[PDB]
């Protein structure tokens, strides 16, 4: 009786260049689809049928 | 009766050139799709049939 | 009556060049498709009859 | 120097009930994520450093 | 020099209930996460240095 | 220099009640996480470093 979806991702993307140094990054530098999802299903129908009498002959 | 999906990645690119040096870094260039989910589903149908009398015949 | 997913993955490119020094580094630079799912499925149908009398010929 | 990507997924939930008769369906009730991507990523980068002379102490 | 992804998959829930009768069909009732990619990645990167002279002490 | 990924699954789910019957199903009622994924990767860095002379110490 209870979900609970904690999402905390981190990123870091540190440079320190020093004396008359240098340095790139590529963080991640793609792609992604994020989906973060708490669903729910519930199916509770009521397919009936009372006929009664059925006399079917399809000649 | 509880669910908990705690998603905590950690990515970390540093980079420290130290005097007149240099140096670079790729991280996960590439793709991905991330899905959290947390379903349920609750199937609880009533597929019911009270004839009472049947009488077929295809000739 | 309890589930738990922690999903605590870790990454760290790290490089330290030091006096006139260099070094790269590709870290996954591939792909990926993550799924962290907590499902259920619960079937509890009930798919009834009572006809009461049958009485098929099919010539 | 091509690519392409068809995606023709085909779906078909008929019920057909004759004389009296019944019956559903439960054609995927769930989840799902879809990604049809065509990425093309390209580091043609240029990195460089001419110092020329270099004397570091560091007592 | 050429990639092709078809993809076609086919579902097909038919339920035919003749005289009197029924029943159901719980098709694929569940999760899934479809990823459909044709990547390409290139890494020509040019990490150079030309220093001329390099006097590191380091008391 | 040619790739081809033909995904082409088939699902089929038929159910036929005759005269007073009656039978259902739970086809694939699971999960899955479909990837189809046709990738390439070229690795074509220079790391080079020219420095004409080295005098390192370090006491």
């Amino acid at each position: 009786g209870s979900v609970q979806i904690v999402y905390k991702p981190v990123d870091l993307s540190k440079v320190t260049s020093k004396c008359g140094s240098l340095g790139n990054i590529h963080h991640k530098p793609g792609g992604g689809q994020v989906e973060v999802k708490s669903e729910k299903l519930d199916f509770k129908d009521r397919v009936q049928s009372k006929i009664g009498s059925l006399d079917n002959i399809t000649h």
